């Protein structure tokens, strides 16, 4: 309501499914979406992946290139058994603040759920971007500054 609260939970095989069903090509080090369905399948510190960075299927937030004319659909799989990680899209840019300064959020998620065994907290939220550059951050203290952010180049 405040932010996008489209919270759900699947299970492990759906994570595998979603990871396949992603339009994010590997621009060498960076990730680059393509097609009008910019289906951003992302995850946050799943038990095995170390802190503090956000996972983006093939990589861990190098940076995201986006085709401006497309519809963005952020599919989180935040299943960090501790922190209700958020995905909050705005500007700010690096360095991100240690204190979670909630600068005017465009699209964002007000802290997605914290599952138990087997189940996988996901959140499908939609966004229509504008050309140039934005950044997304997890507005939990330290998290953004320490690593879980992503530069969104919309061109
Ligand atoms: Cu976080």
């Amino acid at each position: 309501g405040t932010l996008d609260t489209t919270w759900k939970e699947a299970t492990l095989p759906q994570v595998k499914a979603m990871l396949e069903k992603d339009t994010g090509k590997v621009s060498g080090d960076t990730v680059t979406y393509s097609g009008k369905t910019v289906h951003v399948v992302a995850a946050a510190v799943l038990p095995g992946f170390p802190f503090p960075s956000f996972e983006v299927h093939d990589k861990k937030n190098p940076t995201l290139e986006i085709p401006a004319g497309a519809t963005v659909d952020v599919t989180f799989i935040n299943t960090n058994k501790g922190f209700g990680h958020s995905f909050d899209i705005t500007k700010k840019g690096p360095p991100y603040a240690v204190m979670p300064v909630i600068d005017p959020i465009v699209a964002g998620t007000g802290f997605s759920p914290v599952p138990k065994d087997g189940k996988f907290g996901y959140t499908d939220f939609t966004w229509h971007p504008t050309a140039g550059t934005y950044y997304y951050v997890c507005q939990i203290p330290g998290h953004a500054a320490t690593g879980m952010f992503g530069k969104i180049v919309v061109k």
